[PDB]
Parts: structure tokens; sequence; C-alpha cells
């Protein structure tokens, strides 16, 4: 929805209204919880034609609970020159997000790996990103971004970092995408006094393939990270960051033309060298759902995780399954 | 305010400001308190028409106070279908609203009985609501609806509840509104742990009349409650619900042509057989009141408490007389 | 961004989009911190034509922090009738912003004598302004405001007052402006109890001249406080206010032709009679900066912090200096 075009400015405004219901045993052990998630969404893009070859923009999105969860989400601004390419500053995705983002496609659950404020992977707070497509304008399809994490020193370790560099290529070739992306950066003082996790640099990578075409979607990541995944003790009430985490998500999903959209997905993240613990998964489930879109606005779903978290997991993770129902509108 | 109006979908902003100002003496002890109490609204309404007989909609509201309160008050998505009737969920009104709202006019006070989160009566997280009108287009004027109320476990009580139905009635002829509805649900084990109440089971119910036309609105509701209206004890700091309530709420009012709209109402509330007490008033007061329409968009008004609770009040509920003076733009 | 205009009520929405970091040494003993300071804006401004002479009107706007931080900035709602004045009632700014708003121009710092929730000098909630401008429609140039503070109780001394009046004349000729704007208000019990400063009444004034022509803006601004300017002394963790401040801020920029803003600066604070302290300064610092203005949307900004303050500062106030980069998309 335009609210504004004269002067080659043009203003977006845009929002979601969802509601939305998990259901799980009783719901303190399960996947996802139990009971009323629903929430609403309102930001705004803009896109101002400065001259011939840049290009000037910023981006606003909030998130509103309608259940404590109300958060910006995006907020950053930037210039595109020509064929230079783009850079932007801000509250802006980790350029590890590049990679992760390709499974990021399930009804309600799924990018399990792409934690807020964990540096890389998420949505993260003052991240400068310099982004490159088509390599200059002459290789259609090769993309390559890099970026420069900024030192956030906060309250609790969880969501701090320290100075940080990070990088992406991807190529997109007759209906696939592949992507890499590397970040690292420092650990702050408070992190490395956590009781969980031990190093001065944190580190994440991943891969991805995706294929984006015929109604079909499927897409594969693998990543690791090295003392990044905020992880807790539920038995000990202990907190920090696994020291090395594997992960691995596949997602594969067809849309029927008359608007029903089924999925399945599998995600597997494992820890080693816990302190105390030793080996123990984070996160290892199947999902099976659906979504019916009524059309560009409307639509409705169900979001099933069969969890295959044992209930004798070792760091206390939830061992039961959720299923989200869900009917949205949006514009 | 529409935005947006393109393959019938349509988007409208709304929004409001309202700088508003209590009076009482000295107010801890008033009806209403004492100081600045300015606010803003924004919210959008969406409408999507998916086919010949099938809608979809989605409708958000916040509230910024201007002085904590800051609110999501609708936040809803559903599907409507042509005489088979509406379905929807989210953040909601009760179904037990569709009764207390007759007398829920007055210019800044009033509909005391309709508590937010508080089951049925008020604005609430996590229902889902049945609505037909006209009865299967069959008999105009002759509404019901069914609901859904989704288990709430939250810290408090008081924001609190468990599984629960409901239903409304209504019939609107030559200018009258009659309604009555009734609601249940299952208390919290953590309700049930408080001091005040007692019972697994919560209920509300309440009836109507209304009359809307010719400038005049006259508007009657009575109401009990079992074990759900939260009431604090002041002078022991006690929470919970009390046992029982019967709660009257009268409004007449008149709209002058050039834009004056005195006001009168009455409201009274009575707690029976809380733990300690007895039987104690909630609320008890007169209202005189007046606004002022200088169009669509803007208004002022004044609106006098006159408080009959005693100073002598057993809950140390407020005894004090509060006007308030508000201004008003919309849009 | 206009989104209505019908029945001659418009309504404008309006927001920006700020990428913010701070650079500083390590930065607690620093002006203006360390790390990334990034935000959104998002408001309406609405006018209704009631009549020929009388015009209603309503304005909010919200700061959303993307880094605590999420405020109200404006909420009000008044009436203007045509050569008797306007007058309004809300969060607003108070009167003696009219004076100090003159130096609060730099990119990102300055207006540092510009405190929220402080009587009269800046964002307060409950204010009832009075303002006519050229004076009855008689002499060009010369306005003038009074305004009714309403007592404002709340858990804090630092944001909470008393009743209050105060009042403002502006001078406006030839590109030149001259402004003398003056406050009164009683202390609430709970400031008098505070520690730091003494006194039942609150007082704060400010004069200014500003120069706004030929791509040019001059300003200078002397003001004085009496018990009303709160500080902090970070060594013995003591709050409440300063008992006299006397306060001058001297702004110089120029704007070239092809977008480039230089701007000079120097901010000067001094409480006296402190009590344990005596003499102390708050704020002593020389600012250069620089906006670049891509056009009426875009704009990227540096803004250095020469900061004067000693080290030995006897508040513990920051003597480090703090330089600002951001990037700004509005519309
Ligand atoms: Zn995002
Ligand atoms: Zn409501
Ligand atoms: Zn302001």
């Amino acid at each position: 929805a335009e609210i504004y075009n004269k002067d080659g400015n043009k203003v977006d405004l845009y929002g979601k209204a969802v509601g939305l219901h998990y259901f799980s045993k009783g719901g303190e052990n399960s996947y996802g919880g139990n009971g009323d998630m629903t929430y609403a969404r309102l930001g705004f893009k803009g896109e101002t034609q400065i001259n011939s070859d840049l290009t000037g923009y910023g981006q606003w999105e909030y998130n509103f609970q309608g259940n404590t969860g109300n958060k910006t989400r995006h907020a950053f601004a930037g210039l595109k020159y020509a064929d230079v390419g783009s850079f932007d500053y801000g509250r802006n995705h980790g350029v590890v997000y590049d990679a992760l983002g390709y499974t990021d496609m399930l009804p309600e659950f799924g990018g399990d790996t792409a934690y807020s404020d964990d540096f890389f992977v998420g949505d993260v707070g003052g991240v400068a990103t310099y982004r490159n497509s088509n390599f200059f304008g002459l290789v259609d399809g090769l993309n390559f971004a890099v970026q420069y994490l900024g030192k956030n020193e906060r309250d609790t370790a969880r969501r701090s970092n320290g100075d940080g560099v990070g990088g992406s290529i991807s190529y997109e070739y007759e209906g696939f995408g592949i992507v890499g992306a590397y970040g690292a950066a420092d650990r702050t003082n408070l992190q490395e006094a956590q009781p969980l996790g031990n190093g001065k640099k944190a580190e994440q990578w991943a891969t991805g393939l995706k294929y984006d075409a015929n109604n079909i979607y499927l897409a594969a990541n693998y990543g690791e990270t090295r003392n990044a995944t905020p992880i807790t003790n539920k038995f000990t009430n202990t907190s920090g960051f696994a020291n090395k985490t594997q992960d691995v998500l596949l997602v594969a999903q067809y849309q029927f033309d008359f608007g029903l959209r089924p999925s399945i997905a599998y995600t597997k993240s494992k820890a080693k060298d816990v302190e105390g613990i030793g080996d123990v998964d984070l996160v290892n489930y199947f999902e099976v759902g659906a979504t019916y879109y009524f059309n560009k606005n409307m639509s409705t779903y169900v979001d099933y995780i069969i969890n295959q978290i044992d209930s004798d997991n070792k760091l206390g993770v939830g061992s039961d399954d959720t299923v989200a129902v869900g009917i949205v509108y949006q514009f």
C-alpha cells in the first residue's frame, strides 16, 4: 500500500494481523508452548531517487504482541549506487542469515538457528552492510556482501556482542541458489564471564542450496557455530553459549494452483563440548504443515512439530509436540 | 482514511489524539484519579474479497499513553461467508460485551464492568468467535454469536483464564435493541489459589435494552457474575475475584443538531460473599456530562462522576468525585 | 505524505529511519556513550476546518528505539480561531522551549538544557497552551504564548512537577528572531524530599536571538533555572535538582547549495549551590559537525563533541569526546 509517489520518492505502508494459537499437552515441556500467540506488524519502506545513478532508502517494521515480545525488527537506512552496490546501517539481518533464510519458509515455526541479537545469524542491531548484486553488473546471478558488526555491550550476555566482520557469496542460476556466509566477532567481557562457553572470539558460518521454481520450494542448510549459540541449562538455571554447534535444516514445499501449500521440514541442532554436559541436542524435530492462500491478502495455516527431542534431554529442552493454527490478514 | 483500494482489497488507517485531564481532591481516594491522561490511538482495518460469497478481514488497534498503559486493544483476522456468517480469532471483545457495550457510551467513563482480560466482559486475548446476522438471511434483526475462550495462563491471577464457552442473542427492531449473553469458563489453578473468590468455574451473563434513534440514546444493562469480577482489598493489599456480583448500568443521552450531546448515567456494582467482607459495593455513581461535536473529526467533552461510594467502604474503594475534561481529534 | 483530503480534513502521516552510531573511548565516561543508537519515528498531523474562522487539529508522534527509550513525544489536540489565537492540551513542548529551541539545530546532539518531563524547557506531558501570532492580526512578527502546567505526581522526582504557569514573547523581523520566555511551578512533596535542591517553587527562563536567512543559521540562548535542572551525583549515587543553573548555547551553521551543511556550536551549563558540591559544570563542550542533504528525504551526518568537562568533575560528569555518525531517511 503506497501512500506517496511524487518527486521520485515512494513510501509503502504495510502490516498484518495474525490470529495465532499453539496447542501442546497441558505446555512448559513442549517445543512451542501452549496458548495464544496473536500479533500484529506495521512498517514502512521508502525509496528516493537522488540522481540518475544514486538512490536512498529506509525501512522500519515493528512487532506488536496481542497476548513482552514488542520489538523493533527492522530499522535502517542506506544508499544504492548504480553498479557499485549498496550500503546501509541499522538494525538489520546478519549476513549469515543470507544462508539461513533459505530454510526459513515454514508457516509458523522453522528458522530455529536464526536467533535475534546473536551476532550474525538473525535479527541484530548495529550492522553496516555493503551489498553487491550481479558483481558490478558483470556476472548475472553472482552476489556478495560484507558486513561490519559494531560492539553491543548490554545488561545480559545473551544479547551482547563485540566488534566483528562477516561476508557472504551467492549464485543464482536457472531456478537454483547456492550460498555461503561466514562471520567472526569478539565476545564481550560479560559473555566470557558466563559459565557455559569459553573463548575470546565467536564464529558462525553456513552454506545453503535452494530451488524456487515451478511452484516448488526445496532448501537445505548446513551451519556450524563456535561460542555463539545461546543455550540455557533449564535444570540448573545456567546460561551462556555453546562452544560448538552443528545444525542441519531441510525444507520441501509445493504450491497448488488453488492455493494449498503443503510443507515438510526437518531441523536438527547439536551442541558439543557444553561445560558439564558434553554433547546435547538443542533442536530436533520434523514438521508437517500446510498453508491455504485465499489470495495475496488472506491465508490460514496449520503447523505440526513432531518433536524428536528426548524427555531425558540433559539441558531440559522440551520434548513434546506442538501444533500451531493461524489466520492471517496482510496488506 | 483509506490508503488502498485495488483488486477488491481495502485498507483503512485510523487514529485519534485525546488531550485529557482528570480533576479530583488532592487524588488517591477518588473514582478516576487526578492528573494527565492524554493518549493516542492507531489502527487499521482491512477487507479483501476472496470470491463472490467469501470475504477476508483483519483489524488491529493500539493504545499509546502520552502520560504503562500501552496496550494492544484489537488484533484479529477472520472470514465471512455469504449467509452462513463469520469466524475470527485473536484479541477481541468477549461475547458478553455484546450486552455490556450497550451502556458503554459516556464521554470518558462508564463501562465499569467491562474489564479487560476478564474472560468475556471486555477486551480479551485468544477468542474464536462465530457470528451470524439476520439468522442465515432469514429473520432481519435477529443475530447470535457463539465464542470459544482459549486457556490463558499468566503470571497474575487477574489476567489469566481457563477454557470456556459463551454465546449471545440479539434482536433489533424499529430503533430498539434487546440482547442477552452468557459465558462460562474454568478458573486456573493460580486463580483458585487466590484468597478472594473460590470455585472451579467462572460465569458471567448480562441482558440489555437500547433505543438508538431520533437523536436519542437510552440503554439499560443488568449483569451477574460468579467468581469472575476482579476485586482488590486496598486495606489488606489482598486480591482475587468476587464470588458473586450484581451490576446495573443505565444511560440516557440526547444529541442536539448543533453538536451538543448531554448525558446522564448511573452505575452500581455490588459484590456478595466476599471472603472476610460479605457484601460491598465496587462501583456506585451518577454521571452527568456533555460532549460538543464540532464535526466528524473534532470534539471536546466534560464528564462528571458524582461518586455514591461511601468513605467507609470496606474494600477501600475510593469515595471522591472526579470530573474529566478532554479534547479529541480523530480521523 | 497526506493520506486524506476531503471535507476540509487533512491527515499527514510521517516518519523517519535513522541509522545511528556513537563512537567514544572504550564509553561510560564520555559525553554521549558508545554503540548503536538507531531509532525510528512515526506520527500523524491532522487539521479539520470546522467553519470559516475555526480550525481543529491533532498531532501524535512516537519514538521507537531499534537498539527502553520508547516514548510518546507529542500527543495533543486543540482549536485555532481566526485572529484570537489557538488553544491546545496534551503532551507538548514547554513554553520555555520557545526560547531554547533556537539552538536545537545540531545534527544529533545539542539542546542539552531542554530536558523532557522538566516543567517547561522541553518535551512535557499535561500542558494547556494558548498561542497568539501577529498579536491579534495587528502587529506582524509579534507573537506570545501563555501556558498552564498541570500537576504531575509520579514515582520518581525527576519526572514529576506541581501546578505552574509560564509565558513567552517573540518578535521576528527581516530574518531575525528575538524571544523571551519564563515559567514557574510548585515542586512536589517528593521532589522537596530529595537530597539535592531545596525550595517550594521551581523556576526557568531563557532569552534568545536567531538569524535564519540567506542559507545561514545563527542562534544564541541564555537561560537560568532555580530548583529545576535535574542533576545526579554519579559518585554518591545521589539525585535531585540544581538550586541554580546558568546556561549558554551558541550555534552557527551555513547551508551550501549542493547540500553540505557545516555546523559549529558551544554549550555550557553551570550549577551553583549544589548541596555538598557548590559550583559544578553539567555540560561544557564545543561541537563541530556537518550534515549532507542529498534531498528532502535523505541525508547523512557526522557530529563531533569536543568535551570541555574535566575528568576531575565532582558530579562525575563524563569528560571524554563522542562523535556520532548517522544516516537518515524521512518522509
Ligand atoms: Zn527481519
Ligand atoms: Zn475494543
Ligand atoms: Zn517534540
